[PDB]
């Protein structure tokens, strides 16, 4: 079950890159939750700020009119980093996909190898079967075309020497 | 759509096969053979009939004439050497009967071992192409596996990225907000 082609050595070598430097002993699982913690950090943060304008909204029926837009601007810049949490999230979810299977595949490469080695050797015995099956159908016409003439000659004779048999018994009617 | 012979072994089967084919089953045909030995077969059938005939008509001659086995002797003589003798030449038609059946089983085997090959042949040119097919899969696999672990690779990169800027200015909009807090407190 180990890879042997160079095409099955290349992929295991691109597995274990990522096993060995990128995830380092750390489970998809592992990085996905480090994402969900910090889209809730995120969360929470917008909740403290719209809520905080919440106290502003009121407070100020200027003086500040600028702070609204001041971290309005923010409400944006956080909707962009808000998505950038998000959008990162989508990828370890297709990296965790194509990691498995790259997995799956190189199991199944090794396995598909292995099964073309047998089917090679059916298919062999297969085709020596063939020939010893064309050589007894050939031992069988040999034999057959050997017993051809011995009864056509016999079979007169013996025709004759019944012809006779029954004269004789005719004949002691007499 | 490819079916023709290739491995050394196939071409032994496939020439051993057409060698009968062409200058032996086109010089005498598997019906035509079997017709001309049971026709035989038939023959020697007549044959054992006319001879069981003639014997029962000598055993009845002869039992019937042993109610007066004294006065007819010689007679009786002459019917049981003439029996003995019957029986005789039917343990050789005995024989010659055997001879035709195994003629008739043979040739009926020849049919089936040739047949036999013919499939036998075809199965395993088959088991070749599927096995051929096989190793190429094994290989288009082997392949995808790369390029799934790169397309994995880019994205845990493109993630990796993504997520800095996000973790960067967390606590930087923390302290943000909560000064603007306090300075709401007091006015």
């Amino acid at each position: 079950l180990i890879p042997s082609t160079n095409e099955e050595k290349e992929a295991d070598a691109a597995i274990k890159y990522l096993e060995e430097n990128i995830l380092k002993n750390s489970k998809f699982s592992e990085l996905i939750r480090e994402v969900r913690v910090i889209k809730d950090e995120y969360a929470l943060i917008k909740a403290d700020l719209y809520d905080v304008i919440g106290k502003i909204n009121n407070k100020k029926t200027n003086k500040l009119t600028q702070l609204l837009q001041n971290n309005l601007k923010i409400d944006s810049e956080l909707e962009q980093l808000i998505n950038m949490i998000d959008m990162a999230e989508n990828e370890i979810s297709s990296a965790a996909f194509f990691f498995d299977n790259a997995q799956k595949r190189l199991k199944e490469s090794i396995i598909k190898r292995l099964e073309s080695k047998n089917n090679r050797s059916y298919a062999l015995k297969l085709s020596r079967q063939a020939l010893s099956d064309a050589r007894s159908a050939l031992s069988n016409l040999e034999s057959f075309a050997s017993k051809r003439i011995e009864p056509m000659v016999r079979k007169e004779e013996i025709k004759e020497l019944i012809k006779h048999a029954k004269t004789v018994l005719e004949s002691l009617n007499k």
